[PDB]
């Protein structure tokens, strides 16, 4: 009766049809079908992102691709773990309030100018979003935002609230692009191609550098009004207490571990996934330090995308076992030798910059990762390329709310319009599948 | 500077004592010290058994014994999915409601009288605890004994209102006993043993029909006055809703194929962990038929313990890797050789059935499991017996609060003393050390 039950009936008839009309190899047919179902479960989300997660598996078991624990062990990817430290670090530092004493200290620098006000919250809510989350650094930001937009509050003076409010929204975002922890879909990308904490940092913090200036430099030339305003700070200030250093000198202490990984490690005995090693060393550090409790790391870790990941592994060997990855190698052989990889790359940039407008962040990561890197290992290349592409790529939501949980966090704000944000993001999209092919084209030799 | 700090220093210490002062070959040396470490950190629980389960691995990975990637992958055995997909189950039947129908219906059969009020309480306490939980089952129950001990409100006459507080925070724990979902400790053992959910049945099931009368007979015949006394049924009543009928659908189609598992299974080409696959299905019908939603099996589903069967896990094969199971199985060899299997087992349940007064029922299986079925392997003796009843004995928490939550959730009612409880729980537990010797001898050949 409802829409999402039709759209899985729809589903589980377009998987029967395939299956039983596809003229190919069984296992080709098998992995085609359910590439498919999948896809569109992922897409549409009739059912919850980590529901199709958890199906990925029980399909593979019945239709005989794995067995019942082959398929379950990939659920404990080391990265899926690294990405639990870098919760409960979050954790860790929310439950001690070391956000907010960083958004303070930070915004009661810019003494008392919307002009330094504004600039600030970009500055802080990208660097907050490279550790934390991105719908929670929106949703801690809000209250600072509209704390700040309060003198100035004209809301006939509307073109003021909606820079300064895309521009958090699109901040955190483009502050998620920095660091494996921060999106799920970079997790999906290092899970996939094997990345190191230290290498998917060299690929993506580069690119939040450029992208946030140029993305407020967007927001700024179209309608900004904010070289004048005053403060209002109104609150009772922040103060280090018991341990916010502390809270501080674990985080600092993993984070240049997670840096220093590759010397350290190679001068330790060479350990095999030492990122995720150092993540759980930070849960351990955390709880002997007494400074955060486990209900809250539990309140705070998001395992519905912990599940996804393993969901999206899966998925990437199930088109390997089926060989439907060198079946669609062989089927785009000839379109991908006509076009040239820029031509490719520009194409799968612009598809997925545009897809995760409609769809899930991670959903989209989660079905393109997976497909892309293991055609392009039939094709004998090095997957990193495509799957650090498609993952920066879908993390670039910024048309419609619903793209992204910040969207939909800032438009509840009751001001700002439909057209305004289709529009703006339908300039950054270009903006960026622009600098995106570009660095992508740079990072070749 | 706090109590747990120090234990953690003082176990850091007893660690490195042990390693550098025992004498034996290398490995053995490192196996016990970790099992001391763990030993330790699992019984004071200095740091939550959750961290000291996440410290197993990393130990394990640093000192050479696993990889990285090893030693995780235990954290994805296919009972932790059975045991997720019960906690779907339960969350599906609460935020439903099934479980206040279920209460409601029952204790509304009972027309107007006290004596079979408390008679029926206990039944539903204990035929919920089956699928749902203990410290749930409890924390539900407690405002329907209330509730149903208030026109008998004379607290002077207080040995009533014990009686039946008491009375429930057993048959939960005595329905935990029931079924591989309920308590973690059956879960452990059928995630070390190898149990499917029919076979912990086949033993747990009869042990509960038995334990609950001699529990309920030994409360009674001490300080009961229950033959008098009234019923006020005040509440608005229950009535099946939007499927009601649906969840119990499910639910019941959930537990008929985990009891005809073996011939479905057969019958089907011999999946390798069907229940697994059973509970996942269900994880998936109840979000098919929109049931329940995730955030509330996200809410309902205690990730700690996910994580604890699996560093339990780990920690036996480190036991196994090290060697440590064989040099402890030839230390005791003589002392087992000079005991028979009953002396064996009836120190094992008391030690147990004790121990678990102390510290949490799943810590101590978590720990004991492990040690007993490993030690048990390396004299080539079937580990089923000791690991099952260790699970059994480790829910035979009867004594003091902290023992269980159910026992210090009845007793924050400001009214249980201290000492009434301490010797109701001093009779049960001897009564149990009986009737599980008792039975563990039976089931035998
Ligand atoms: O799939 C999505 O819509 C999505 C999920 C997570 C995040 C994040 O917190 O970084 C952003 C977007
Ligand atoms: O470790 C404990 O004290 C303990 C843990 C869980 C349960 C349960 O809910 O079955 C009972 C007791
Ligand atoms: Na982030
Ligand atoms: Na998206
Ligand atoms: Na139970
Ligand atoms: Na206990």
């Amino acid at each position: 009766l409802h829409r999402n039950s039709l759209i899985v009936l729809a589903d589980v008839a377009l998987f029967l049809a395939l299956y039983h009309f596809l003229p190919f190899e069984h296992n080709v047919v098998l992995g085609i079908s359910m590439l498919a179902f999948i896809a569109v479960l992922w897409l549409t989300e009739a059912l919850h992102v980590t529901v199709t997660a958890i199906l990925v598996p029980v399909m593979a078991v019945f239709f005989g691709i794995f067995e019942t624990q082959a398929a379950l062990n990939n659920f404990a990817n080391s990265i899926i773990f690294l990405f639990l430290g870098g919760f409960a670090l979050a954790a860790a530092m929310h439950h001690q309030g070391l956000d907010k004493v960083i958004a303070d200290k930070v915004l009661a620098m810019a003494q008392g100018k919307m002009s330094v006000a504004v600039f600030m919250l970009f500055g802080v809510t990208a660097l907050l979003s490279m550790w934390i989350s991105n719908t929670a650094t929106a949703a801690m930001m809000l209250p600072l935002v509209l704390g700040v937009l309060s003198k100035v509050d004209a809301d006939k003076q509307r073109s003021t609230y909606v820079f300064v409010l895309l521009g958090v929204a699109y901040s955190a975002s483009i502050g998620g692009i920095a660091t494996l922890v921060g999106s799920p879909p970079n997790a999906i990308a290092a899970a996939e191609v094997g990345l190191s904490f230290t290498d998917w940092m060299k690929f993506g913090l580069p690119t939040a550098m450029m992208m946030l200036p140029m993305a407020i430099a967007i927001l700024y030339f179209l309608l900004k009004p904010t070289l004048n305003g005053m403060f209002e700070l109104d609150r009772a200030p922040v103060n280090w207490d018991k341990g916010k250093v502390v809270t501080l000198g674990i985080f600092g202490l993993t984070v240049f571990l997670w840096i220093f990984s590759s010397p350290i490690n190679a001068a330790l005995g060479g350990f095999k996934s030492f990122d995720t090693l150092v993540a759980l060393g930070a849960i351990l550090m955390l709880s002997f330090a007494r400074v955060v409790h486990w209900k809250e790391i539990q309140k705070t870790a998001d395992w519905g995308v912990l599940l996804l990941f393993g969901g999206g592994l899966c998925l990437s060997n199930v088109l390997k076992q089926t060989g439907t990855s060198v079946f669609l190698a062989n089927a785009l052989s000839d379109m991908v030798s006509h076009m040239g990889i820029f031509v490719v790359i520009l194409v799968v940039a612009t598809f997925v910059v545009f897809l995760t407008e409609f769809a899930s962040n991670t959903a989209s990561a989660a079905l393109l990762i997976p497909v892309f890197a293991t055609v392009a290992e039939a094709f004998g290349m090095s997957p990193v390329l495509l799957s650090v592409l498609i993952a920066v790529a879908a993390s670039c939501a910024f048309m419609l709310p619903v793209a992204t949980p910040p969207n939909a966090i800032v438009f509840a704000s009751g001001h700002i319009k439909q057209s305004e944000m289709m529009r703006v993001g339908l300039y950054l999209n270009i903006a960026c599948i622009g600098l995106l092919t570009a660095i992508a084209m740079l990072f070749w030799q």
